[PDB]
């Protein structure tokens, strides 16, 4: 299981299309695909 270490509360959680269901912000227990972005902001393109 993957661990993303620490993110400041300054980063608002990503409200995303949220396939396998509705359109809403990220809550605990949600199901995430291989490419989905977890936080709101800018994603590293080396990562992608």
């Amino acid at each position: 299981e993957v661990v993303y270490d620490k993110i400041s509360k300054r980063q608002r959680l990503r409200v995303f299309k949220h396939e396998d269901g509705s359109e809403r912000v990220l809550s605990d227990g949600d199901h995430v695909e291989v490419g989905q972005q977890l936080m709101e902001g800018s994603a590293d393109p080396h990562e992608v």
